[PDB]
């Protein structure tokens, strides 16, 4: 039947958005309620969820307005459609920042953490404690003799130093120190079990302290290292503040304790970038959705602007989206070589967060952007393409599923608090 087909697809679409909405609100509720989940990654997700929830709201509003001059002629419809188009470009751009965040998350490592903490020197300097340092955090000897420090550096660099050392030579010695730091952990009976129980990020947190103090020194934190292995992050955090290390160099300590406490790079994460992401996810939409809304109100106003087929004015919401998809696929491309390397190199297990996120993210990029890309310059078997409307509807649900319900972290939060109820 013709009428029966058109009605059944409508059912699946609305229950798609009903289930989507419900699930995404529950998920955002979870990310917001549990304190441990308060990190930049999940904040980006909450923005993404918002874009999907708001899209859902538009769907439900349009539907309620069917209930009693017609609705297609009204201006309130054209407004709800502009809100929905904004959400759609917000979906695709919070996905672009979801892609960018993932890329940089793969690009930040210990080498970028220690370049931030330790600084860079070109010439040899006599530090406060008495050690001559140069390069990135490379202490030479405490022996109070600049002549002998320059020589001690010359054997450690090969050619004659003179005092000034080039950027490439410093990066070479920096690599040397970091290999030495990880070997020092693994050659340490108290640091290896905890290091092998830590995830890559908290691993880099441990490496950092070794780079500053040394293997035999951070081993001293017996009180803290035990509760780090027992996965009790917050109880160790307050314990590491009560340290000599925290009172000696506190700005460095706070960053590293936060990295133990959270498991993210957020304490090495400039506060202005999260801005520029909330700006690109929500802002740049506003940079091509509203001038569309104008040419559509001015030059193409016909039945809530659905009869969108005349002239260039279709392109200017499809090209910016098209452009995001292109990159999101370039990103999609580059990322995978990244992950193949990092898993081949054993640099990145499958238990880690950068990988878990590429699982999610790299799924959604094509599942969202692929259709966009195929029919790249098409403007417009009929019961077949109807099924695209079932995918989009459930899109919202899928995100929640992928970005909260199957996410390991939140499941640990649930079990942890039921246990707090029993005890
Ligand atoms: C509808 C589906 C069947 C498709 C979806 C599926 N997508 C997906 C799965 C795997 C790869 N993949 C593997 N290797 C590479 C490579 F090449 F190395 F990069 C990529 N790519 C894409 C998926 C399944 C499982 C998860 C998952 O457990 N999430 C929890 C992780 C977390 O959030 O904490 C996520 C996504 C689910």
């Amino acid at each position: 039947s013709p009428e029966e087909q058109l009605l059944f697809l409508y059912i699946i679409y609305t229950v798609g958005y009903a289930l989507s909405f419900s699930a995404l609100v529950i998920a955002s509720a979870i990310l917001l309620g549990f304190r441990h989940l308060h990190c930049t990654r999940n904040y980006i997700h909450l923005n993404l969820f918002a874009s999907f929830i708001l899209r859902a709201l538009s769907v439900f509003i349009k539907d309620a307005a069917l209930k009693w001059l017609s609705y297609q002629d009204s201006l309130a419809c054209r407004l709800v459609f502009l809100l929905m188009q904004y959400c759609v470009a917000a979906n695709y751009y919070w996905l672009l920042v979801e892609g960018v965040y993932l890329y940089t998350l793969l690009a930040f490592n210990i080498f970028e953490m220690l370049r931030i903490d330790e600084g860079l020197r070109l010439k040899i300097y006599k530090d406060t404690e008495g050690y001559y340092t140069i390069g990135i955090g490379h202490l030479l000897t405490k022996s109070p003799s600049l002549n002998a420090a320059k020589s001690e550096l010359d054997k450690a660099i090969g050619r004659n130093t003179n005092g000034v050392i080039t950027k490439d030579e410093a990066e070479k010695l920096f690599n040397q120190d970091v290999d030495a730091a990880v070997r020092g952990i693994l050659r340490n009976a108290k640091l290896k079990p905890v290091y092998d129980s830590l995830d890559a990020v908290r691993r880099a947190a441990l490496i950092n302290m070794v780079f500053q103090m040394g293997e035999t020194g951070v081993a001293g934190f017996t009180n803290s290292l035990r509760m780090l292995q027992q996965k009790r992050w917050d109880e160790a955090a307050v314990n590491l503040a009560k340290s000599r290390w925290y009172n000696q160099t506190p700005n460095r300590a706070k960053r590293v304790i936060t990295t133990f406490r959270t498991g993210t790079w957020d304490a090495y994460s400039e506060q202005w970038i999260f801005r520029l992401y909330v700006s690109i996810g929500w802002g740049v939409p506003l940079l091509f959705v509203v001038p569309w809304g104008i040419v559509k109100y001015l030059y193409e106003d016909e039945g809530c602007w659905t009869r969108n087929s005349n002239m260039n004015y279709w392109l200017i919401i499809r090209l910016p989206i098209l452009f995001a998809c292109i990159v999101n696929f370039l990103i999609f491309v580059r990322v995978i070589c990244i992950v193949v390397s990092k898993l081949k190199a054993n640099l990145m297990c499958k238990t880690d967060i950068a990988f878990r996120l590429a699982k999610s993210t790299l799924t959604l990029i094509p599942l969202l952007c692929t259709h966009e890309v195929i029919f790249a310059f098409v403007m417009d078997r009929f019961i077949k393409l109807f099924t695209e409307l079932s995918f989009t509807s459930f899109q919202g649900l899928m995100v929640a599923i992928l970005y909260c319900f199957v996410n390991n972290e939140v499941q640990l939060e649930f079990r942890k608090s039921w246990e707090r109820w029993r005890l």
